């Protein structure tokens, strides 16, 4: 029987992602073994999960530090108990997320077929694929804090093919240091450097949404394979809600079809008291109905933001919640918008939506997706990092009823039914799937 060991990156907007494929791989006959990280599988709690720690005493450069050195070890040592165990089957492959590169080493000692799995766009990958590059063009790290605003952002980033209108500030914004020894830059480029062209890599994405893109990640490795998007893809699936194991989709019901403004910057990330009283004016000014999702607790004196003005004003269009099942809030029709930071999952989730977006980059890959969603797709628009009521109030009405706002809901439509043909019998995303699994994940 097919054994496969999966490992995500330790954080949850890698663990969701990997998790899904690791539904589809169980609907598809593998035994799974799922790898999470102690302090994550605390979290969560023929389809086992298992633990292994992390090192650490959660701080992303951090963790990567740990992944680099303190993670081969207990991984082979799990490889090592599952293939002597009597409970289940031998390892025979293995799905490992692309930023947990030791799987490489362990794969090719242990002697099994490793596909990686990459969490960003083929664009993001691209750049990551280019890091060594910006560093031997001298060009990062910068001599110092003057390029933030000097205009070396805003520099155009001509010499990578596939890349149309890039700019350095729209690289995934981890080559943006003055440190030659960056934790993250260095992460990078040693997963970089880890891949070659035997290399079968995943993308959660389709052809016809990043096309030149894609095309040029081919010439340097041949077996990258677009499978999604995976919500799209989940949700054309067979017998997919047998994997399965509420105020506010009644709050919507009432509402009309794209009237209102969906707003979640998730949780990883707590935004300033001042930027958190940007937003909670600027949607109140809007005049729109909101759904917005957070937790003002978490924001030192955000609470407070939530004055007994602010409540009594937004009393007949806006409801705050803590959380909410995203799937179906960004899927209900009364959605006009999604205020997003604009990471991938809440990009393609959006995009399979079929809603237009509204981004407040913040940093990794978010202001590269910022620039396909603004300038390729032509689905969102942007938000100044330094948010300001009036001006976004004027960008959710432009969005929710604006001219504008029109036009990019009919190209999300448009990605939405694309990414839908792509993700079911006939689509190269679905085919993708099915070649990888029959070709190297199988014996």
């Amino acid at each position: 029987k097919p054994h496969v060991v999966m490992i995500p990156y330790p954080v949850q907007g890698h663990i969701n992602p990997l998790f899904k494929l690791a539904k589809l791989l169980h609907l598809r006959g593998f035994h799974i073994t799922f790898v999470n990280t102690e302090y994550n599988h605390k979290r969560l709690l023929d389809f086992n999960f298992e633990s292994i720690p992390d090192g650490l005493t959660q701080d992303v450069p951090t963790l990567c530090q740990s992944v680099r050195k303190n993670f081969l070890k207990p991984y082979c040592e799990l490889l090592t108990r599952l293939n002597h165990s009597t409970n289940v089957p031998p390892v025979t492959c293995l799905v490992s997320d692309c930023c947990m590169s030791f799987t490489i080493q362990a794969a090719e000692e242990f002697e099994l077929p490793n596909v990686l799995y990459f969490s960003s766009s083929a664009c993001s990958l691209l750049n990551v694929m280019h890091f060594r590059s910006f560093v031997e063009r001298g060009i990062i790290p910068f001599k110092d804090e003057s390029y933030l605003t000097n205009g070396c952002l805003e520099t155009k980033v001509d010499w990578i093919p596939g890349l149309k209108n890039f700019r350095l500030k729209d690289i995934v914004d981890f080559i943006r240091t003055t440190n030659p020894n960056d934790i993250m830059l260095e992460f990078f480029i040693e997963v970089a450097d880890r891949v070659n062209k035997d290399t079968t890599i995943l993308l959660n994405t389709f052809n016809e949404l990043e096309s030149d893109v894609i095309n040029a990640l081919s010439s340097t490795i041949p077996s990258i394979y677009p499978i999604g998007p995976l919500p799209s893809l989940l949700k054309q699936t067979p017998q997919i809600h047998q994997l399965d194991s509420t105020e506010c989709l009644d709050w919507l019901e009432s509402k009309e079809p794209g009237s209102v403004v969906y707003v979640n910057f998730g949780s990883t990330t707590v935004m300033t008291p001042e930027q958190l009283l940007e937003f909670a004016w600027g949607l109140a000014n809007c005049k729109k109905s909101f759904l917005w999702i957070i937790r003002p607790d978490l924001v030192i004196g955000g609470s407070v933001i939530f004055s007994s003005e602010f409540t009594n004003e937004i009393a007949d269009r806006g409801l705050i919640a803590s959380w909410c099942p995203q799937d179906k809030v960004l899927n209900h029709p009364s959605i006009g918008g999604f205020l997003t930071h604009c990471g991938w999952n809440s990009t393609t989730e959006s995009i399979c939506a079929g809603v237009p977006m509204l981004c407040w980059p913040f940093f990794a890959d978010q202001p590269t997706d910022c620039r396909f969603i603004c300038n390729e797709w032509e689905i969102g628009m942007e938000i100044d990092t330094n948010v300001k009521r009036e001006e976004l109030a004027k960008l959710i009405n432009e969005v929710i009823a604006g001219d504008k706002g029109k036009k990019m809901k009919q190209k999300a439509m448009e990605l939405k039914k694309k990414a839908e043909e792509n993700t079911r019998p006939g689509g190269c995303s679905y085919m993708n799937l099915n070649k990888v699994i029959k070709d190297v994940l199988l014996k």
